C-alpha cells in the first residue's frame, strides 16, 4: 500500500493477551488477525515454534487439499534491521 514499514521487536511482542497478533518469519511481520478464522484447522497455525523459536511452515490443511503457504496476504511489513542478526555478530546462545 505504501512501503515496508519495519516494526521494533517490542511492537511485535506487544500482542498476546488481547485478540489480534502478528508473527515473525525470521525477517518479516505477519498481521494474521484474520487468519485466526481464515484457516480453522487443529490450532496448529500461529503456534508452531520450539527449535529456538522458528516458524518454517504454519499453514494447516483443509483449504482445497494441501494448499501453498499464504505468506503474502497476511503480512504488514518487515523486521527493523537494528534487531536483525546480520550487522555486528551472527548468533550466540551458548
Amino acid at each position: 500500500d505504501k512501503d515496508v514499514k519495519y516494526y521494533t521487536l517490542e511492537e511485535i511482542q506487544k500482542h498476546k493477551d488481547s485478540k489480534s497478533t502478528w508473527v515473525i518469519l525470521h525477517h518479516k511481520v505477519y498481521d494474521l488477525t484474520k487468519f485466526l478464522e481464515e484457516h480453522p484447522g487443529g490450532e496448529e497455525v500461529l503456534r508452531e515454534q520450539a527449535g529456538g523459536d522458528a516458524t518454517e511452515n504454519f499453514e494447516d490443511v483443509g483449504h482445497s487439499t494441501d494448499a501453498r503457504e499464504l505468506s503474502k496476504t497476511y503480512i504488514i511489513g518487515e523486521l527493523h534491521p537494528d534487531d536483525r542478526s546480520k550487522i555486528a555478530k551472527p548468533s550466540e546462545t551458548l
